[PDB]
């Protein structure tokens, strides 16, 4: 295996905690988006009140 090398399973297992990772803030940002009227909870919110 060529593109194995060694291990493709290590590259697929970091890719699927990479995408937990994206998951979370997608809720992040749908749970926090009713909190940024209240605090610049991050930035993503901060950024829909800093209207630039």
């Amino acid at each position: 295996g060529s593109v194995e090398k060694l291990t493709a399973d290590a590259e697929l297992q970091r890719l699927k905690n990479e995408r937990h990772e994206e998951a979370e803030l997608e809720r992040l940002k749908s749970e926090r988006h009713d909190h940024d009227k209240k605090e610049a909870e991050r930035k993503a919110l901060e950024d829909k009140l800093a209207d630039y």
